[PDB]
């Protein structure tokens, strides 16, 4: 009976699919409820700014203003500061930023503030990713090991002193609490504070950055080291180390959250069974 | 001896670290060599466009222009981007961790929800993508059961045909999940042949720079186009998930072969030098 389990597998996958379909629909409406208003409030107030310089300079062709703005937004994607009060310009592909870029490729964070424009840069980025992503995986896995065996020494000491008048499978709950607590301190809270001061971000923007980065979603709306401001350069190599170990942390956390879903799915799969079997007495 | 194994583990991690460090250094110089010139060529030709626009339109003064550009930079920070469909797109970019970033939350509440929506959505999507990987894998197992029957009754036998099977996987795999979609993006999006394959890899490896996004431009899209792209991603991600893992195991083998090749080079230099 090889096809027997396969019929049972397709049933499980199809239900998860429809859950994901419905989870996206929920998220979709939640986001547009949150972001549609600010969008329209800013599109109406950008047309207010539009006609303030549409008719304050009629001697501009007025179809070429909207083509001008295309030419600025097209060139802003490579990163430009097209100003006369600042015509000397730092490079986005210097010795360090191309090193940053390679990191965003193999980690699959891919902020996208810096992206290749040359046809050769694209072809190499394709080759660099298909080899670098697996290569980086072994590093991140070994970092997960070393970081995990450090925590194993930490709970060996703590699961010794909390042995008062003790069960085996319930202290596992205490160990997962100290993991998430210490974890969010070293890899979420403490770094976000540093980004708040050094980058100038808000308290929310920093934690937003930490999560979007270490989950490798990497929108790129916020990037550490993205400005010119000062950058001690004590700063940036520490952020590399943060990513290396912070990615290893969310790797476990996200896997823990996955197992929680497994349990919640089991509890709710049987709750529907109990709901049926009772059906109002 | 518990710390004896741990020293063997840290030495394994440290060497891989130094490989990744040096792999980044190689890549860094290679991209800088590739992209530093385009940067200068476009920085010089954007200043040409700037001082061209003051002369070809004396109407505008040098002082008005700096004001306009701040107002465009202000609007780049926002741009419908959040209509019924694009917010659905957005949630997809979150759970898949592709995160193109062409659309990103600006409201403080949208950020807080995106944090919560990801921490629960990313594991949830993993199970879907894992199940898609299973079903897709058992389909191809039916395919090799057929093909490992017709080739294996004749010319050269086992332990080398497993190499032939993985070639068929990668060959037809790149057909269904890289080549055939990239052709569709070339026509429908208007991209180049390179840009489409560039998109396919950046997207399905979940790097997702966001420089190229299918459905991101303002073009008429057939009602079947975007939902097929979802299905593509769902199954295309499952494809590179295996492909990247195959490439990982290749490196494992290559690491073993090169780790002993160094041992051979040393062992010859050893008793070639004992020859006095
Ligand atoms: C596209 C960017 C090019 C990146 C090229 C990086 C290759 C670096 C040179 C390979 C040797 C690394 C240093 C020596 C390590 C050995 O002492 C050690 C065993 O003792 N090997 C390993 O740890 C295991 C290491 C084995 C990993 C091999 C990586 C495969 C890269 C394939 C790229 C082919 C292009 C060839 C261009 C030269
Ligand atoms: C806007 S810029 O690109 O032109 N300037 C720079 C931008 C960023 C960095 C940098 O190292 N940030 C830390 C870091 C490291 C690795 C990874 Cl993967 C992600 C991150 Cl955030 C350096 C220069
Ligand atoms: C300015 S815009 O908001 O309108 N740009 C858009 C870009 C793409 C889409 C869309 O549906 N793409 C298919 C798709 C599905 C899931 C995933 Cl994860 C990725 C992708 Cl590309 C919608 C809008
Ligand atoms: C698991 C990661 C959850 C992150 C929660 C961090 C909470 C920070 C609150 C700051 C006030
Ligand atoms: C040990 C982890 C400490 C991480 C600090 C990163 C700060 C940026
Ligand atoms: C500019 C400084 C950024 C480059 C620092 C390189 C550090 C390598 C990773 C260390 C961990
Ligand atoms: C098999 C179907 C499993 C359905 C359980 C989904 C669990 C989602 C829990 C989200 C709570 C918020
Ligand atoms: C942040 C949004 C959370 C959305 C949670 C959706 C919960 C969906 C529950 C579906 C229950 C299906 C029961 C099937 C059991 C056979
Ligand atoms: C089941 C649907 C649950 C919806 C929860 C939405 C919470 C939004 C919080 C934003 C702050
Ligand atoms: C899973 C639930 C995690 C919720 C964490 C949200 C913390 C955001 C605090 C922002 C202030
Ligand atoms: C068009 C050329 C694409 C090159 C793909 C690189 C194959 C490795
Ligand atoms: C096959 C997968 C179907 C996915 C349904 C989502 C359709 C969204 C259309 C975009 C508008
Ligand atoms: C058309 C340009 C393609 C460039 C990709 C070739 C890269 C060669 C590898 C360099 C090894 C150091
Ligand atoms: C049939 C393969 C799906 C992508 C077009
Ligand atoms: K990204
Ligand atoms: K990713
Ligand atoms: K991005
Ligand atoms: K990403």
């Amino acid at each position: 009976s090889d096809s027997a389990i396969n019929v049972m597998k397709w049933k499980t996958v199809s239900t998860i699919f429809l859950v994901v379909v419905l989870y996206l629909i929920i998220g979709a409406t939640v986001f547009k409820a949150l972001e549609q208003p600010q969008e329209i409030s800013q599109r109406t107030t950008i047309v207010i700014q539009r006609e303030k310089f549409l008719r304050a300079h009629p001697c501009v062709s007025d179809q070429e203003l909207d083509e001008l703005i295309q030419q600025i937004v097209a060139a802003i994607n490579a990163g430009i500061i097209p100003l006369g009060a600042s015509s000397n310009q730092v490079s986005h592909w210097d010795l360090g930023s191309s090193f940053f870029f390679a990191g965003t490729v193999i980690t699959t964070i891919g902020f996208g503030n810096i992206s290749p424009r040359t046809e050769g840069g694209k072809i190499f980025c394709i080759i660099y990713a298909l080899l670098g992503i697996p290569l980086f995986g072994f590093l991140l896995a070994g970092v997960g090991d070393q970081l995990g065996t450090i925590f194993g020494k930490g709970i060996a000491k703590v699961e010794d002193t909390f042995i008062k008048w003790v069960s085996q499978t319930k202290i596992r709950i205490i160990s997962t609490i100290i993991f998430i607590l210490f974890g969010c301190v070293l890899f979420v809270a403490l770094p976000a504070v540093i980004f708040k001061h050094i980058e100038g971000w808000s308290a929310l923007d920093a934690i937003y950055f930490v999560v979007i980065t270490l989950t490798t979603i990497g929108f790129g709306d916020y990037v550490a080291g993205g400005s010119d401001i000062e950058y001690l350069d004590f700063y940036k190599p520490v952020v590399w180390f943060w990513i290396l170990v912070g990615l290893a942390y969310f790797a476990a956390v996200l896997s823990m959250i996955g197992d929680w879903l497994r349990v919640i799915a089991k509890k709710t799969k049987e709750a529907v069974g109990e709901f049926r079997a009772h059906a109002a007495e």
